């Protein structure tokens, strides 16, 4: 709607706008249009202003990052952009700088950025089972959380890249301990343990209590981070597939590798829709009925899709398992 064609890294006025909003189609844009994306979004939320961020070292930090996700079937950068947009567009949805502190924002949009780096597309379980370096590194204890945290924090290292170099300190602690909370707080294994907690502090919620915020904040990058149903079905479909892309590879080397094998990750006892199905239900739905608690507006704009979505695939369900009785 433009009077000229700009380059695709100068993001259109109708891409900035659609930025803010769950319903943005993350399978659109090439890697430097996501840059581009993402560096809109530490603008626009005040953070380079308010921590003062050399515009410059901002773009190299965020193409570091980019450098350092491999080209993993879902584990690479497409899915670092969705996670950092969904914040992105939960901090509008939530008015979450009316609730939160800009510390509290960086840590949030720094965290849903670096949670997944240098992801090797083998989960927690191949790590332990296979006594990887990864495994042996941690002893046994979220070896890929710790390991993407580390790798967030060595790239921070880089003078070129550390987007906190004009941050005091005492700021920087602040950050770095919330960035690994966050980070950590991803490993799926813990799911139970965070949801126990937060609906404990559920139970007489304090915007003031540090204890209740860091479990909130904790509970928004799993949010995020698990989100792709929440997405229009065009969007987040695809997102299963290239999720079980990467589990099949997983269970087709622990299968050569003696190693035990995950129900879910049989390519003969797994469907889409039976593990989407069980997934929206016990994992994603509860957990987003628990923050509508707190934010109402999550109610129309996330559990709305997350039940289209549970509804669409029990009828996936009903003709896949057909189709597959067929085929025996
Ligand atoms: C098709 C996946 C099979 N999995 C079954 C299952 N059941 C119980 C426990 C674990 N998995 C659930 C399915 C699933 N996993 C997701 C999704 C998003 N992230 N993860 C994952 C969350 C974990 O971290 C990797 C991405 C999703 O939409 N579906
Ligand atoms: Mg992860
Ligand atoms: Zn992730």
């Amino acid at each position: 709607g433009s009077h000229m064609t700009y380059p695709k890294y100068l993001l259109s006025p109708e891409t900035i706008e659609a930025l803010r909003k769950p319903t943005f189609d993350v399978w659109l844009w090439e890697p430097n249009e996501m840059l581009s994306c993402l560096e809109h979004m530490y603008h626009d939320l005040g953070l380079v202003r308010d921590f003062s961020i050399n515009p410059v070292t901002l773009r190299r930090w965020l193409f570091c990052v980019h450098d350092n996700y491999r080209n993993n079937p879902f584990h690479n950068f497409r899915h670092c952009f969705c996670v950092a947009q969904m914040m992105y567009s939960m901090v509008w949805l939530c008015s979450l700088q009316e609730k939160f502190s800009q510390t509290d924002i960086l840590i949030l949009m720094t965290a849903a950025i670096c949670h997944d780096l240098d992801h090797p597309g083998y989960n927690n379980t191949y790590q332990i089972n296979a006594r990887t370096e990864l495994a042996v590194r941690y002893n046994d204890i979220s070896p890929l959380e710790n390991h993407h945290c580390a790798v967030a924090f060595q790239i921070l290292a880089e003078p070129e890249c550390n987007i906190f170099s004009n941050i005091p300190p005492d700021g920087f602690k602040q950050i770095r301990q919330g960035m690994i909370t966050l980070i950590l707080a991803t490993d799926m294994a813990r799911h139970a343990e965070i949801m126990d907690s937060f609906k404990e502090k559920m139970e007489n919620f304090d915007y003031s209590n540090e204890e209740h915020m860091t479990l909130l904040k904790m509970i928004l990058i799993k949010c995020c981070d698990i989100s792709n149903e929440v997405r229009p079905m065009e969007v987040a479909e695809p997102w299963v597939d290239c999720l079980l892309e990467e589990y099949f590879m997983q269970s087709d080397r622990e299968k050569s590798e003696g190693l035990p094998v995950a129900p879910f990750m049989d390519r003969d006892k797994v469907t889409k829709a039976t593990a989407q199905i069980g997934f929206i239900k016990f994992v994603l739905i509860p957990m987003f009925e628990t923050v509508t608690k707190l934010f109402p507006m999550v109610e129309e704009i996330m559990l709305q899709p997350l039940w289209e979505s549970r509804d669409r695939y029990e009828e996936l369900k009903r003709i896949d398992d057909a189709m597959k009785e067929l085929q025996k």
